[PDB]
């Protein structure tokens, strides 16, 4: 049982893949297998991802012996939106509830397309560099 | 049972009662019976979330017959962020999973930064005028 909205392991385990594949650029085909020991993620679990990653274009698979996967793009133009939007259900930032008015929903549309930029413009280039300040001091909690 | 990250009634209601407030200046002070019964909110409730708002310098009252509540403040410099982090305890906007790695976490940096920054730059002013095309073609959903 998680806290803030529901991102669930499709999107991030997405996430993981398509950034392993993103460093690796330049090696060849990477299997699942090894991704999947790597970072003690189930192999036949992330079999299950990559398949809409792939008919997406985001990846691409080479079959045989020495096969596996490639990222299919530049890490530099591929976002964290495309791998999210692809691999999770639609993400619900907020809810309005029945009896606000415009003045509030006015707030959860600027929420909403502050988030919605960021998948749309932050790229894997971007999470790999991982340069700005977390503010985490310790847990895992991202508080607004 | 609702949607998107944890923004409950106290936060909410709060808005509800600082943006009449602000509608309303000029007008002497406001009766929280008079909202709660404009709103259909139970003015009970309001009257527990009003102290807050009062201890932080946001409303202040006015006691007597003729009493009630006035915005302490200009609309214009009031923000969203004062009135709900005054009335709603932290809230999550996404958890790190124990696994995660450093590229994940600049993406949920990132969206956390976002989302703050709406609300410490959003005035009640701002809510008010509610000029951003919400693109809810119907029902109540912020899908990001
Ligand atoms: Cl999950
Ligand atoms: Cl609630």
């Amino acid at each position: 049982y998680f806290q803030g909205m529901k991102i669930t392991t499709k999107g991030r385990y997405g996430l993981t893949i398509t950034l392993e594949l993103a460093k690796r650029i330049g090696d060849g085909p990477i299997s699942l297998r090894s991704i999947a020991q790597d970072k003690n993620l189930s192999e036949h679990y992330l079999e299950q991802l990559i398949g809409p990653l792939r008919n997406a274009g985001i990846v691409k698979s080479i079959r045989g012996a020495h096969g596996g996967y490639v990222l299919n793009g530049d890490p530099e133009k591929i976002t964290a939106g495309d791998i999210i939007r692809t691999l999770e259900g639609p993400i619900v930032l907020v809810e309005s509830m029945e009896d606000e008015e415009a003045a509030q929903r006015e707030l959860w549309t600027r929420m909403r397309n502050a988030v919605r930029d960021v998948l749309d413009q932050t790229t894997l280039s971007d999470l790999l560099k991982h340069s700005t300040d977390s503010e985490l001091t310790d847990g895992y909690m991202f508080y607004i």
